[PDB]
RNA sequence: GCCGGGGUGGUGGAAUUGGCAGACACACAGGACUAAAAUCCUGCGGUAGGUGACUACCGUGCCGGUUCAAGUCCGGCCCUCGGCACCA
């Protein structure tokens, strides 16, 4: 019902501990495939440990074949752009297929989608001594954030 | 008044270093339990590229006690997959309490016995069941930011 | 000065009465693992033929000798440590 997609990914580490979090939520976990890294990195596999079999692993060959063959879905673009936090927005209908998009670790999301629906662009709160967060702690406080709105429904 | 990240022992490197970035994202103060697995001295932790850590403000415990008895009045929330209650069903807007947010050993978690007696305050975040635990970075930041949720992101752009 | 130890890979270092030199540990390297500076598995003296299987070759401070065979025994020398002597 939760969907997590990865807009072209540069570290194996940080994707391979997505779909460890992924497994542990039973999200789908999409992927733009101009990846950096290859299917058979070992780090990828390190850090999805074992839970590997319990993830739902999607590939697409552009950020276009994954939104059209979703049509039905409530994208949710993360970028440092957005002027409205993750939490201020609705994750509650279960009738439904909530996508959170994280942009590349060193690039962003295309700013030409970013400029289209600004109103879907969640920005977390930081401050200014980093840059940036790291996207697999940035995935997971999305994931338990919706899953929090949705009170964990089947999850125990 | 802030957030206080305090891990118990962390062993892999990795994962107390993404700790740190979202503690200076967001002027949590990390704890750290000693014995660490792990070298914070300044050459390593350049080695590793932690440039952040300056702004971290790390305060190094040598022992749980220790902590517990330096922060009497902090509201210590201890985090494992052994607790029943989620980490959404307790209030983190007071601005004029400390919260402690007690996390556990990679390998091991955190000790059974201090479990059972302070079973009131046993966050588990809701998992499914073919995986048996989280990654800590993961764990850490999840419960920074429902604090922050509920304190509105104090002074955080 | 005498006597007695030590010298061996990248490192510390092992090798019994002479009979496969480099055990073992660290380093390194490649992997595995219930995000590793954890742990576990594997490779690791050199040379060249080598895809490799691996092969032969060389290698224990220098130079000798005894041996079928010398890290090992013998003689000279270099370096080093210790006891003893040596100190107007
Ligand atoms: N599902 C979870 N709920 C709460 N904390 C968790 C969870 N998974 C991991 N953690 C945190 O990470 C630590 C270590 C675990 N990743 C490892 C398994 C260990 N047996 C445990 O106690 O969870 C825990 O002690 C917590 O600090």
């Amino acid at each position: 019902a939760l969907h997590v997609v990865l807009y072209q990914p540069e570290i194996p580490a940080n994707t391979g501990n997505i779909a460890r979090t992924c497994a542990a939520t039973n999200t789908t976990l999409h992927l733009i495939r101009p990846l950096g890294f290859s299917t058979d990195d070992k780090m990828l596999k390190r850090a999805g440990l074992d839970y590997w079999e319990f993830v739902n692993v999607v590939y697409h060959d552009s950020l276009e074949e994954l939104f059209e063959a979703y049509k039905k879905g409530k994208f949710f673009f993360i970028t440092k752009f957005g002027q409205q936090p993750h939490t201020s927005f609705d994750y509650t209908d279960l009738d439904e297929d909530y996508f959170f998009v994280f942009g590349r670790e060193t690039s962003g999301l295309p700013k030409d989608l970013i400029q289209n629906n600004m109103d879907r662009c969640l920005r977390l709160p930081m401050t200014e001594h980093v840059r940036s967060l790291n996207l697999s702690n940035t995935a997971a406080i999305l994931v338990y954030e919706a899953l929090r709105q949705q009170n964990y429904r089947d999850l125990k």
